[PDB]
């Protein structure tokens, strides 16, 4: 089997993408965030406390006649960004672009984070990590990905997210007309949970390549590139006027800056991130100061290939026996 489907921003600033699932029978149409970086597939449900619902698509399990109680299971999960949600368990039939799982662990939140609250777009998570992660207690559970993997073609999935503009996920196979030249695979470890890869090294603009191992996750889920405080001086001292600030959490720019590229290895392969990838915009409404898309990841305790990366190119995500990434240029 395989699937495929779009995955939409959910701003004009591709702060995240939504890719929309089905749930349930009759079907419920929920538009999930697909996290790379974690492993539970949980959703704004009838049970989510009330006041922390404001805008979402909720699921209703009691009008699926799929639906089961996963009796006795709960859930809680904290993100990087400090959002967190928690709840119990349902098992139910799960599509994702014509690519059916049944049995799926369905985590139905009881109560969620301001920030997902404050979020109408996003009416979960899917995660694609690896299962190891997955927070379901007193038996953890299988992530949708490894649930439909000994029934795909290939044991894969794809990530080609788009710039200002929607993508696609791939399930099961590789869409050879959606990236240029060839893919470059490069060994992953699954010790920590994550699709972790270490690149080998970067460019600024139109300098030269320095070859420098970078240890780091391949994450749909994280909106921008985390790398080391190294690297990331050496970025924005290319731009006049940069800064790091304390009180706005980051490195900013002028908004009347024309930003340079930034290139990644993957082996000997580079991916180049257009200059415009970087700008994530004004700070607040109607500020001239512009926050950027490459940050330092040093209060993180890893670094973190996020959106802004992952979208210059095509990801395979490799689930056979002994995981594996790939990145072509598109």
């Amino acid at each position: 089997s395989t699937g495929s489907a779009t995955t939409t921003p959910i701003d004009s600033l591709d702060d995240a993408y939504i890719t929309p699932v089905q749930i349930g029978t009759p079907a419920q149409t929920l538009n999930l965030d697909f996290d790379t970086g974690s492993s539970d597939l949980w959703v704004f449900s009838s049970e989510t406390t009330a006041s922390e619902v404001d805008g979402q698509t909720i699921y209703t399990p009691s009008k699926s006649t799929t639906a089961k109680l996963l009796s006795g299971a709960t859930w809680s999960i904290s993100y990087g960004d400090g959002s967190s949600s928690s709840g119990d368990v349902y098992t139910d039939t799960v599509s994702v672009g014509g690519l059916t799982v049944t049995g799926q662990a369905v985590e139905s939140a009881k109560k969620v984070s301001s920030s997902f609250t404050e979020d109408s777009t996003i009416d979960g998570l899917l995660g694609l990590a690896f299962s190891t992660l997955n927070t379901v207690s007193p038996t953890q559970q299988k992530t949708f990905f490894d649930n439909a993997k000994a029934s795909l073609d290939s044991p894969v999935f794809t990530a080609d997210l788009g710039y200002h503009a929607p993508g696609t996920y791939n399930f099961g196979f590789i869409d050879t007309t959606a990236y240029t030249g060839s893919i470059t695979y490069t060994a992953v470890s699954t010790k920590q949970g994550f699709w972790e890869w270490t690149s080998t090294g970067y460019a600024v603009g139109s300098g030269t390549f320095k070859s420098t191992s970078i240890d780091g996750i391949a994450d749909t889920g994280t909106t921008l590139l985390y790398l080391p405080a190294t690297v990331v001086s050496a970025y924005w001292a290319q731009v006049s006027g940069a800064k790091s600030s304390s009180s706005v959490g980051g490195y900013v720019f002028p908004c009347s800056a024309t930003l340079p590229s930034f290139t990644f290895g993957v082996g000997s392969a580079r991916i180049v991130i257009p200059g415009d990838y970087i700008d994530f915009g004004p700070i607040s409404t109607g500020s001239s100061s512009c926050f950027g898309g490459i940050q330092s990841s040093a209060g993180i305790g890893i670094n973190i290939f996020g959106d802004v990366a992952l979208k210059a190119a095509f990801v395979v995500f490799n689930g056979a026996t002994t995981p594996t990434l790939g990145f072509a240029s598109k």
